[PDB]
């Protein structure tokens, strides 16, 4: 198994896209650990879950917002499993709201979750990773880090921030065996966009959800069909294996032709 | 002239990028508002030295980082010379670290400012410029929006959101008379640009400018010649100008070759 | 009064009507002399040159088939001839053709990277050494947002018109430092004859012949702005490129799109 | 047992450098393939046997990618010994360097040709078997030089950007079914085509690893694109170049 013994750290893992991840690190032979907002009733589940595969599976539960609780997060994986080798920022939020009614508390949220706290993060894993001589750094982004879609200015900005940011971290790395790369996906169904399907459905399509899925969905993604949290977590593994090592600074995009077009 | 009558609120305009802008949307015909962080005792030379175009010129000193400040800037232009019709979010800060030993205070400042403040004073102005038909938002990003440079994370994610935010502001307005776009310049010779060389200089040049600013626009300026502050009021100019209606959603960069590499 | 452009000399390629007319016209509005050219000698052509002669500069019409290198050659050995060195190359003569790519002609993809790429790099090399000898240049390409994304159905044009930018990176890196500079424009849609015949297919096929409702189902699938971009528009971005205030502009792209690339 | 056991694979240009690359880690990854180069060498057998250490069946077809008759023969080749093409990397190409004035004609004509036109042509001829099957790869070799420029390399970043783009329109003429076209951006590898003190400085300006790419790479970046957890990344770019796009 490509990744069997590295400790890997995903954030927001508890569900959807992160969960997705998790999951596939594991197979792949990597010790894990989970992390969520807050304690929640599903968590011994999702553990179990992920420790399926046969690696050591921990939980940790901390606000990526506060900073003290990052930190506390990269302490508790060296307490427990050891130094922090494979950094996935994944948790992240969305709100959809046309600028000038865009919420000034909802922009600085997203803002500080989508691109603040992978800072942070990624501030407090270098070192260890510099003094071991490996490192693998997976930022997930979003097709909106690289073009715009309405009514997402704070999403699509926070986006775009993180690849820049991952651009920097990978040539301040280069000359290492630290890279430093983003995962942009197109729509894969979480929650994140379920929510967004019952909005529009209710809106336009008198709340139903096979009609308002499809133009959702097609309005954006020329495939017509969702890309799977299975697939965001392949990209991962690639990007953490040795055939990546020489991948910097750069995106996976993974959205049905978003992008392309 | 091209811009008579239309009245401009240039941000941060007191200096460098942003005096060159208001400078040049002056001699187009615009009537411009001029903002610095605090009061100087330069304030009325550099009025005079936009007002030498014949145009209506007012100053206000105003803190982008404090919304209810923009929000008294606007208040002041619609005061003293009407309607906000073109908006150039300018005002920026730089801070070269190491991600590792960066700042969490100027990452904080650094977002605040150079992403965050145009929000804010976009938010602001769109009402009226929908009411009124017509508009231009012009924000002042940097090559660092497109590609990344060696220890410069906050900026660079900075401004990779500043040009997410111009993509979604265009698209929410594109039906409409309002245009949203942004500038890259390259290294201009600014104070802001001059402390980064004196710096780089003093640290490895011994003190020998010439050889520093040699060597920091070879690293990057394909030109060997520093953009002027004239060239991007040039740029803003022409977003401004009607041949640009249907500019929308773009980048404007001009950086003698640098991303063109 | 001097304008910005005056004594300059410009050759359109292509501009006998549409967009390649509309850039002669906003060039020789700001001063320029302008070449027009066309594929072959036709009964409009006077017509054409006194329309942009009446901006009071030196108009000329010269007839080349841009696929043929010779053919290039002597519309720029013409312009010397006649108005003198020329020292800003619009290269705008393109063509399309709507196919899948499993039933592509063999035929029109050759005939379209041969015009729409190959015919810029023939040019460009014709006019660069008057250039580097007097200091001062600008080749400014005709592109599409077809350069920068792509379309279904488009295949050898979203090809060429990528390649032709990548080919307007590599000559202003190579001129980087002196004072000739080269850049492409990338129109969205624009009302010409060439996006008039694609409305025309798409209304036969799918609207029964419903030009209004055709016109709006072709903008709205890609133009954001659901408005046609205008060939006056792109001949401003011309001049906005050759003007003195572009001089450190070099290797980029001026998208004139409607907002089609930033979603 | 392995991810791509059975697949049918045709490479343009394998004979050396990144296309037997790319050959070798398709067969590691359980595919079948089809090696390709000009004409006729000795050695053939050599490559042959290196691609076939990995247990799959290798064959090896010459055939001139600039000749439309030749792909075709590639082709049915393919179809006749092994069965459909499903994965098609198009890796005919060639570079020559020169400033802009002086580049040669016919050297500009024959990197449109091999470097973009050749791609064309293989992949109209496979997409038709593709689509009957209801799934393929068309895996198109750019380079970074189809994402930025460089100074004397206009042929060449003219038909890496176009294979760029041509990509992106494959894959949405193919987004709704399960073909897939991408295209994978090496920075610098050390082949013949590109070659202490002088591999650093030939490294030093480009490419911020200080560090060659490798071909077993630019190989991974293709099985990785051929997987299924690849099934819905269409019309993209797989950069893999030491930072040279990031900067
Ligand atoms: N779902 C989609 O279509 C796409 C999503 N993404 C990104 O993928 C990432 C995962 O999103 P999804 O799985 O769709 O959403 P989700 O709602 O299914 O997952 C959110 C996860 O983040 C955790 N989380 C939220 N706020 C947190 C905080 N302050 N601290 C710690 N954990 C927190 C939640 O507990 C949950 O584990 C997000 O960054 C989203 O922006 C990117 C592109 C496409
Ligand atoms: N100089 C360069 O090479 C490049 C600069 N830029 C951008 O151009 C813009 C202008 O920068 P420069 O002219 O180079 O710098 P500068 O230091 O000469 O000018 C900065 C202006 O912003 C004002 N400012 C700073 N903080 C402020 C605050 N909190 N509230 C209000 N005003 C404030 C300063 O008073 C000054 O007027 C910045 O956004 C910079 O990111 C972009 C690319 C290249
Ligand atoms: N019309 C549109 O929506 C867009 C067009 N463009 C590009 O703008 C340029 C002009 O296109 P349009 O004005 O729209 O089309 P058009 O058909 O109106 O213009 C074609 C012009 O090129 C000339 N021409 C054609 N083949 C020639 C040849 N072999 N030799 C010499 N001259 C030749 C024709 O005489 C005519 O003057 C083309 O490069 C097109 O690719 C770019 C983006 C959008
Ligand atoms: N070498 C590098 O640094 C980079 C190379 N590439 C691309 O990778 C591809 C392979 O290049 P390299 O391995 O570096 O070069 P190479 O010279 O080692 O490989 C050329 C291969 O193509 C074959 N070939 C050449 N012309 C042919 C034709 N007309 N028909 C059939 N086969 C033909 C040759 O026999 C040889 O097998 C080329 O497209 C190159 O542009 C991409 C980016 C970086």
């Amino acid at each position: 198994r490509v990744l069997s013994g590295r400790v890997a750290v995903v954030t927001g893992s508890t569900s959807g896209i992160g969960l997705g991840i998790a999951m596939r690190l594991a197979m792949a032979g990597a010790d894990v650990v989970l992390n969520g907002r807050r304690q929640s009733p599903e968590d011994s589940a999702i553990v179990e879950k992920v420790a399926a595969y046969g690696t050591r599976v921990r939980y940790f539960a901390a606000n990526m917002k506060d900073r003290a609780q990052v930190e506390a997060l990269i302490k508790f994986t060296e307490k427990e499993l050891g130094a922090v080798e494979i950094l996935v920022n994944n948790a992240g939020i969305q709100h959809v709201s046309p600028v000038e009614t865009f919420p000034s508390d909802k922009w600085d949220e997203i803002i500080a979750l989508n691109l603040t706290s992978a800072f942070h993060a990624t501030q407090l894993c270098l070192p260890s990773m510099r003094q071991r001589g490996w490192g693998r750094i997976i930022n997930i982004a979003s097709v909106q880090g690289l073009v715009g879609s309405m009514n997402k200015s704070a999403y699509c900005a926070a986006k775009h921030g993180l690849i820049g940011f991952t651009k920097v971290v990978a040539l301040e790395t280069a000359t290492t065996g630290i890279t430093c790369n983003a995962i942009c996906p197109g729509y894969v169904y979480t929650p994140l966009v379920e929510e967004q399907i019952k909005a529009v459905a209710e809106a336009k399509y008198g709340g139903d959800m096979e009609a308002a899925t499809q133009a959702f969905l097609c309005e954006k993604q020329p495939a017509k069909a969702f890309v799977t949290v299975e697939q965001v977590g392949d990209a991962a593994v690639f990007l953490a294996s040795p055939g990546a090592d020489m991948i910097r600074g750069t995106t996976i995009t993974v959205d049905g032709g978003w992008v392309a077009q």
